[PDB]
């Protein structure tokens, strides 16, 4: 997706992106799920 702001400050790094978006298909959602707190 790309950098995502949180509290003003921006991010840069998360999301290498080299080959296929394989790991970026399941491991991309996992986070979401785990994103409950």
């Amino acid at each position: 997706r790309g950098k995502w702001t949180y509290n003003g400050i921006t991010y840069e790094g998360g999301g290498g992106g080299g080959g296929g978006s394989a790991a970026e298909a399941y491991a991309k959602r996992i986070a979401e799920a785990m994103a409950k707190g």
